[PDB]
């Protein structure tokens, strides 16, 4: 509708994959040659369904900052024959607040949806399903199951990916430059 919007639907149309794991289908963001990213409570293992196609995980790392506190990313590097559109530019190299920001899903439940979350705060630590979090970015939306992994952007960058919610508010995990030289 207007050019947030714009810069997600350019992300979700090269830089998707539907991915399904035992946990269910996810919004799973590629970031540069084979290798993406899903919430860390999707559990990847050693194969994974990638736009329903069985595909072997070369590698997966859950991430956790410098404290040893989870960071809920996943790191997957996917046996896939094709690579993705290189747009680690559009990654923050630090921590920070955002406006007007829009969460963009893709999966067989909800295809091509795009919701303006409005302003989005570094929350930081976040005791998510009983597991303490750090670098998480809150919205004031009521986002519901079948939406984490999907894509939070402003205009010009790629911020983090959504991992839950608490009736009122959404969280993202933050994406960094850092986590994909």
């Amino acid at each position: 509708m207007g050019p947030g919007f714009d810069f997600a639907q350019a992300i979700m149309k090269k830089n998707t994959v539907i991915a399904r794991t035992e946990k269910g289908e996810f919004t799973m963001l590629g970031v540069y040659d084979r290798v993406a990213v899903i919430p860390t409570h999707a559990s990847v293992g050693e194969i994974i369904y990638i736009n329903d196609v069985e595909t072997r995980v070369l590698d997966a790392c859950a991430l956790r900052d410098l404290t040893d506190t989870n960071l809920e990313i996943t790191i997957v590097k996917l046996d896939r024959n094709q690579k993705f559109r290189d747009i680690r530019h559009f990654l923050p190299r630090c921590e920070d607040d955002y406006n007007d920001a829009v969460l963009s899903v893709h999966t067989s439940k909800f295809p091509n949806m795009y919701i303006p979350v409005g302003q989005v705060t570094n929350y930081g630590f976040l005791n998510l399903g009983g597991t303490p979090t750090h670098r998480i970015l809150m919205y004031n939306f009521p986002t519901r199951a079948g939406q984490c992994g999907g894509v939070v952007t402003t205009t010009g960058k790629v911020i983090g990916i959504h991992v839950g919610g608490n009736g009122a508010q959404g969280f993202a995990a933050m994406l960094l430059h850092s986590y994909f030289t």
